């Protein structure tokens, strides 16, 4: 009801510990952790659908959008539940992950609970890369790796 | 008819998928899937509290038991809300696995939906094995794979 996380595994060398935090059940959830394993540069960080991992992070499915709006960045007014943006990993890379969210919850409808949190291959590019896959998706790539969001202590 | 799904992981070598089905909001659930890996014989079952894999199954904290019961079996009135017995490996190592359960929830006080399901090294006793322990865990003894309860399609 009020704290979550999130361990990221996958293929390769890429993991990390996500955190969620929900003083209230209408106020903003407070997202830090960190990834570590990444190439320089910004990372897609979205939640997705499922909290599936029966076939690796690809059964995780689509971004996690049940108000069906169009993909954008996580200020935008249209975006999916699920875009939180990106994060940045720094040089050893290593992003440090500190985030404020307004329309993830840990509680209801919008609520993220056993769905999906997936770090993606390249930036997500906030519906403004100007091709059809880029208002679906923001082209951030592959799934590098995920993680079903959890009740935590 | 909402759906959910388990995949179990752990240091060693067993595995499985387990997946649940509350086709009605207040009725029985069905569980159904198969492990590998396993010992034959006989596996505690259980639902821990938290969906935290942060230092692997024992993070998942205790028997989820949001009623303060005693442990006990499936079948039992007096039971933890996570008590869901004990799988059967054949020869090869193999459990399938066909429970129905009413206690479990995917919805309310006795949501699992991001907690952690966990397959233990031990026989549950079912609370009937006359030493202090039996009555809070059944003796079942390690954890030897767990997963997050995530959403399903």
């Amino acid at each position: 009801a009020t704290k979550a996380v999130c361990v990221l595994k996958g293929d390769g060398p890429v993991q990390g510990i996500i955190n969620f935090e929900q003083k209230e059940s209408n106020g903003p959830v407070k997202v830090w952790g960190s990834i570590k394993g990444l190439t320089e540069g910004l990372h897609g960080f979205h939640v997705h659908e499922f909290g599936d991992n029966t076939a690796g992070c690809t059964s995780a499915g689509p971004h996690f959008n049940p108000l069906s709006r169009k993909h954008g960045g996580p200020k935008d007014e249209e975006r999916h539940v699920g875009d939180l943006g990106n994060v940045t990993a720094d040089k050893d890379g290593v992003a440090d992950v500190s985030i404020e969210d307004s329309v993830i919850s840990l509680s209801g409808d919008h609520c993220i609970i056993g769905r999906t949190l997936v770090v993606h291959e390249k930036a997500d590019d906030l519906g403004k890369g100007g091709n059809e896959e880029s208002t679906k998706t923001g082209n951030a790539g592959s799934r590098l790796a995920c993680g079903v969001i959890g009740i935590a202590q």
